[PDB]
């Protein structure tokens, strides 16, 4: 541990800390733009009327969406509010932005498509049953993940619905595509890998024994996060579990993993470093007072954001 970021008065939700910025969001209605050399805080973007969920920024631009159903657009450079996106009708869980567009999805069970110039709908995705709880877009494609436990892939730029993923038994927690391939974790605690422009299932990754949370994926290896406490390797071209990291004592909340190296966060307050090859645990960051929600690493550090209401800053080698 480097330094604490303290200021929220809650929970910190949402965690993005590219280049020297570090920008929270908070259960406390709140966003922060962090000081992560000197631990300062520098700006708090104060605007939602509730929990903020979900957050992205570029070098110029916050993008963070609440529970209070509004994403807005936030500017670093004076913490000032650009727009407010209104349309949605319950607590925006999931963001994305991509350089003209912003794509949010929703409890209401809807995703919209958004312009960051006027503030305008520019289309509504009706389709999902149940909150759209996790999405992932490019320039010409839009996934989503539903409470529903499907998985539909929409066309950006007509509203229309592509196909309908199913094959899950309960609500679709963790998304990520790339290519030809959608990478869907659920509640029933299996992984499964779809091809996007057939709506087939490739493979079901099954050996969790609770909810997965969270996943990732590169074009060889699949890492999942599951309420069972471990992080599961698989290889994604089979099916097959290639190890599993224990040590964790509850469930893994969040995970991110570049080169040989998997970093995770858990309910038991601890953040720990794995090799992927070896499978060991090379270090358990301890110091967090609740649950670690929020992660994210480079090649020097770890940002880390905890039920605490604190951001901590750690050295990847201690």
């Amino acid at each position: 541990s480097l330094r604490t970021l303290q200021g929220h008065q809650s929970a910190v939700t949402s965690l993005q800390f590219n280049d020297n910025i570090v920008v929270s969001g908070s259960d406390d209605s709140t966003v922060k733009v962090w000081d992560i050399k000197t631990g300062q805080s520098l700006r708090t973007l104060q605007g939602h009327q509730s929990a903020v969920t979900s957050l992205q920024f570029n070098d110029n631009i916050v993008v963070s969406g609440s529970d209070d159903s509004t994403v807005k657009v936030w500017d670093i450079k004076t913490g000032q509010s650009l727009r407010t996106l209104q349309g949605h009708q319950s607590a925006v869980t999931s963001l994305q932005f991509n350089d003209n567009i912003v794509v949010s999805g929703s409890d209401d069970s809807t995703v919209k498509v958004w312009d960051i110039k006027t503030g305008q709908s520019l289309r509504t995705l009706q389709g999902h049953q149940s909150a759209v709880t996790s999405l992932q877009f490019n320039d010409n494609i839009v996934v989503s993940g539903s409470d529903d436990s499907t998985v539909k892939v929409w066309d950006i730029k007509t509203g229309q619905s592509l196909r309908t993923l199913q094959g899950h038994q309960s609500a679709v927690t963790s998304l990520q595509f790339n290519d030809n391939i959608v990478v869907s974790g659920s509640d029933d605690s299996t992984v499964k890998v779809w091809d996007i422009k057939t709506g087939q299932s490739l493979r079901t990754l099954q050996g969790h024994q609770s909810a997965v949370t969270s996943l990732q994926f590169n074009d060889n290896i699949v890492v999942s996060g599951s309420d069972d406490s471990t992080v599961k390797v698989w290889d994604i071209k089979t099916g097959q579990s290639l190890r599993t990291l224990q040590g964790h004592q509850s469930a893994v909340t969040s995970l991110q993993f570049n080169d040989n190296i998997v970093v995770s966060g858990s309910d038991d307050s601890t953040v720990k470093v794995w090799d992927i090859k070896t499978g060991q645990s090379l270090r358990t960051l301890q110091g967090h007072q609740s649950a670690v929600t929020s992660l994210q690493f480079n090649d020097n550090i770890v940002v880390s954001g905890s039920d605490d209401s604190t951001v901590k800053v750690w050295d990847i080698k201690t």
